[PDB]
């Protein structure tokens, strides 16, 4: 859920993850995907195209076990729906630090409805 | 749309409209409506039930004039929708404005997922 995705972010970027993912570029956060508007737009491009396959479970709502061990996010047994969900969160946690050298405050809230339509996944 | 609006907030506030109300409780910025949690919350309510009362229009991308003379909000004449979606925005500015003495920032990047669904406008 987007309790588990925000403590991860934090857990790996080491910032405030809704001041600075929830509405970031034309992908990251609320509503759906754009045409990113740069690497760490693009991790959550990437992130929601991962969504897409989990029809059998809510990455919004739905709960899923993690743990924070040896400065590593580690997924924890859970369904193949939610295990699948806590790898999707885990990966955009990571690309969103790896990509920090590049974050550009324009972007943090950025109007979504006027970003341009996305490529299919 | 949304960029009058910003303006609108911000030149009453005067706060970051994107900042401070973007996302804020369960009916300010992105999405729908929900259960408010406060009186900006229900600010925000109200905002988005004049929405629905538009004909035609568009609340987010419709460019419409209007200026600020001697501190208030004056609406140009526009068309008959954009003039009303214009007093739509004018009246949550103001509200937004009003109600800054119980601004709770804990609200501010609410998860909006898990409000409560809203009364019917
Ligand atoms: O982003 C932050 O870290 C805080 C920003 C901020 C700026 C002005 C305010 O009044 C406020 O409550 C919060």
């Amino acid at each position: 859920s987007l309790f588990e995705l925000g403590k991860m972010i934090l857990q790996e970027t080491g910032k405030n993850p809704a001041k600075s993912y929830g509405a970031y570029g034309c992908n990251c956060g609320v509503l759906g995907r754009g045409q990113p508007k740069d690497a760490t737009d693009r991790c959550c491009y990437v992130h929601k195209c991962c969504y897409k396959k989990l029809t059998g479970c809510d990455p919004k709502k739905d709960r899923y076990s993690y743990s924070w061990k040896d400065k590593t996010i580690v997924c924890g047994e859970n369904n193949p729906c939610l295990k699948e969900l806590c790898e999707c969160d885990k990966a955009v946690a990571i690309c969103l630090r790896e990509n920090l050298g590049t974050y550009n405050k324009k972007y943090r809230y950025h109007l979504k409805p006027f970003c341009k339509k996305a490529d299919p996944c």
